[PDB]
């Protein structure tokens, strides 16, 4: 709970707290809060105010209350969260392992804070992991910390709900307005959201996260024995029935339900049964899921509450493909390379060296040729704060701005021919510069094989000097619309190389509209991360990749600012990309993506195989 | 080892020559190898290599290859770290710059016999009439692998004739801050189940 | 600097420190040091002994060097580097991030050390990075936490000069013999090494 108190607009932020003309309209928010609060059970914590400065008065009130009821303690966090009118430290956005000084009030580390001299007290954050569009990102890094250390106690997150508020059009149907557009001056146009959920209620998928970290069960693994420790305080384990179950490639051998019980704070070994090994190639996967039969008050019969996966002992392929006897056949042209099968064939642009059009049938399969692709729409957490009067460089959109990667272009280096004994190798390399000097460089081979499928291998190699750019992939636009996709890979929802703590590795089916998100503010979404297999329509694509498809293209994410102002494009935009960028953060004005997800490496590799049917 | 394929292919400039292998032990399979050979027609040779490992197995030391040269001569011209040893745990102290030494240096004789003068992150290397280019890390020695590893004493070695010549392109930490109990840190251990590497040998 | 006492043979190693019939002949080998190394101005940290268990007689001496003279501190490292007996923290061995528990005796992380419940004192190490043959990997990591953390102070490197010993063969030739080679049974046969430089002296990489 907590008292009114807010005075983040003035200059400096503690003018209307010292001065002590203000000290009996101030201390008539705090005593008629402790007298209207104080016979029920749930409140434990008071709290004074929030983004006010320090002074004498907040020194004033707090003998006050810790002198008319002396069974709660008292919080506050403005100032630097370490002076004498608190109990407990809390500073709001503080990191992890990297430390920012600021002059007169740091934000030390997390852990750096209980080692200086001469400090007790706990620490409880009341703030962190700041959660606008696509966010929690790198919050598996906080619950581990949690859990070694001893006197380090959590914290709280921002924010629950959306702030949106309804209008109406000329049709009647609605759309959800945000920011300054009734028509006043000024405003801030994108902070109003801060949402986890919608505001209908609908979850968004940063929930599902949040729900694996902070389970009541921990698992771990041991030769053939799995152990099960708890994390309640109080309560007898009445009603869990334990569910595991052994997977090889999406095709299941054994399965299994054990009751039960553990003490609080003990543990308990479960040995399981001798398992059957399969003889063909494959990754054999373990997932133990924690189901309650009965149902209670705030939950329904068939609930779930934990699960958690490994890896078991495998085997590898070890025979090869091969063979088949037809021969692809290939021709030459000033303009194009005309390389058929049977049926099928394929078509390359000289100029641009790329794949022109490929072909089924008697049917347009693309109208959009095959291109690399090197940026993507801006998220909401390397927007920054800055906007098209003030600048600032420091921000991401502006820094790829400066240097050029959303205006540069390619110039073709050079292609060549080869014919092998059962296939054709065609080679081309590319280069993009800017304003003469030479951002990116890339060299890929194209190899048709005499079954049906092709295969591709991709050499790119990046400057020193430029930032670091956001993906390395590929994309294309599909003329067929279908309706569900199937991908093997992690699943359900969506993840990023920075959340995925939360999927699990298994076959999934879903229909089109669940692929895109519809945020309020359109940005990038929908990626599924760590797939092996991938099938739409007529179409089959393997190796180890990432991707998303999509109906709408990638600019007009980026241009628009409504999301009721989208319309639909004809066929269906394909992305797929090899290595890719961690998405942070925990500020939202500066920028927080973590040191080690970055791409830095100067030097890369990846390889993919298209195939038909 | 046990082999799979070879193909030869001609090009219009040049010649592939492509070559699978794969090691077994005991009907178990332990590791995958595939590699192309390219010869130019300056007068280079291009060599690329996919390696792919079982995820069962502890995990491997190097991943790399090695020959027996029948020159000896008598400095060494490398360029990339130096000047002493470093490993890719162990490299906060060197610089990047030329460097040249007499052949006797590269040896560092410990009194327990063991592995010994690896360098490491160097992009270009000289020796003899030879040459070769790309990104990786090398060790050259009088001595060969098995006898560092059988003997016990630093006295009782000999030489071999010839030079053994170690090129590796991924490698292991080596702790530690204790020596009873494992202590090579988890970071830098080799864990990727996918790996690439690519070289160029050249004359003169 | 340090006094003459060590007892890691024994089962358990607090046997002949606790038992109080051994209290003369442990207390004849501290105070005469005291009396001999007083006037110096190099010596800044005393220490009672090394690797010989918990018990009574070294809460028994601490006093006395602490009556005596009170113009420096002392140190002490057995029992898990944290009881009574000291005055700075000196585990021997402990990691920087992972933590390894044992039964009775843990060695936490070196930032979790500081940071339980009801601890003030600051921490140098007594034995880090060992350094037989080919070792000092991840030293890095270190010289870190050394500067950012402002109450940790340092370590000391284990250790300096090899121990090695000559012998003739029937050439003339020497070479540097090691361990159990002598004649002798039984022996541990690579652990006299210990090395930083050899023992010529000429430097190690
Ligand atoms: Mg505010
Ligand atoms: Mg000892």
């Amino acid at each position: 709970d907590e008292a009114n108190i807010e005075t983040h607009g003035m200059v400096p932020m503690n003018r209307l707290t010292d001065d002590p003309r203000w000290l009996p309209a101030m201390s008539e928010r705090v005593t008629r809060m402790v007298q209207r609060d104080r016979n029920h059970p749930s409140v434990i914590i008071w709290s004074l105010g929030n983004e006010s400065g320090h002074g004498a008065n907040h020194d004033a009130l707090y003998r006050w209350i810790k002198s008319v009821d002396p069974s709660r303690p008292v919080q506050y966090e403005g100032g630097g969260a370490d002076t004498t009118a608190t109990d407990i430290i809390c500073p709001m956005y503080a990191r992890v392992d990297e430390d920012q000084p600021f002059p007169a009030v740091p934000k030390w580390s997390i852990k750096k804070w209980l080692s200086l001299p001469g400090e007790t007290r706990p620490l409880i954050l009341c703030e962190y992991a700041h959660a606008m569009g696509n966010s929690l990102g790198g919050f598996a890094k906080y619950w581990q910390a949690f859990r070694q250390y001893p006197r380090l106690q959590g914290g709280f997150v921002w924010d629950w709900v959306d702030q949106s508020l309804i209008k109406y059009d000329e049709n009647g149907n609605p759309w959800s307005a945000y920011g300054g557009d009734f028509g006043d001056t000024p405003n801030d146009r994108q902070f109003c959201m801060n949402g986890l959920v919608f505001a209908d209620r609908t979850p968004h998928p940063a929930l599902t996260e949040a729900k694996h970290q902070q389970q009541f069960f921990q698992f771990r693994l041991s030769g053939q024995t799995i152990e099960v420790t708890s994390e309640y305080l109080f309560r007898h384990s009445d009603n869990e029935l334990l569910h595991w179950m052994v997977a090889l490639d999406g095709k299941p051998l054994a399965s299994g339900e054990v009751p039960l019980d553990v003490a609080p704070q003990g543990k308990q070994l479960i040995e399981l049964p001798e398992l059957p090994q399969p003889e063909s190639a494959g990754q054999l996967w373990l997932t133990v899921r924690v189901v309650q039969p009965n149902a209670t008050a705030w939950s329904e019969a068939g609930h779930i509450s934990a699960w958690q996966q490994w890896r078991l002992a495998e085997n590898l392929s070890v025979t090869l493909p091969a063979a088949s006897h037809a021969i692809p056949h290939l021709t030459t042209s000033e303009m194009d390379f005309c390389i058929e099968l049977g049926n099928k064939r394929w078509q390359f642009n000289r100029q641009s060296g790329f794949l022109s059009q490929m072909w089924i049938g008697d049917k347009k399969q693309l109208l959009t040729p095959l291109r690399d692709q090197f940026t993507r729409a801006p998220l909401d957490n390397d927007i920054g704060v800055s906007e098209a009067t003030r600048i600032d460089p420091n921000a991401w959109v502006e820094r790829w701005k400066a240097a050029g990667h959303y205006q540069a272009e390619a110039a073709l280096l050079q292609c060549t021919a080869d014919t092998l004994a059962d296939a054709v190798l065609i080679t081309t390399a590319h280069a993009w510069q800017h304003q003469g000097k030479t951002l990116f460089i890339s060299r890929k081979t194209y190899r048709i094989d005499g079954s049906g499928q092709m295969a591709i291998t991709v050499d790119v190699e990046v400057a020193s000097d430029t930032p670091h750019p956001a993906r390395i992939g590929l994309n294309c636009q599909l003329a067929q619309v279908a309706e569900r996709v199937n991908w093997l890979g992690l699943g359900p929802q969506e993840n990023y190389p920075d959340r995925l703590t939360a999927a699990c590795f298994d076959r999934w089916d879903l229909p089109l509209s669940d692929m895109y998100t519809p945020y309020v503010f359109p940005s990038e979404n929908g990626l599924r991360c760590g797939t092996r297999e991938l099938n739409y329509g007529p179409h089959q694509w393997r190796g180890d990749f990432q991707f998303n498809i999509s109906r709408y293209s990638q600019q007009q994410l980026m241009e628009t600012s409504h999301r009721h102002l989208l319309h639909a494009e004809e066929g269906t935009w394909l992305n797929i990309d090899g290595f890719h960028m961690g998405i942070g953060g925990d500020d939202s004005w500066s920028p927080s993506v973590s040191a080690e997800f970055q791409l830095s490496a100067g030097r890369y590799h990846y390889q993919l195989v298209w195939c038909q049917k």
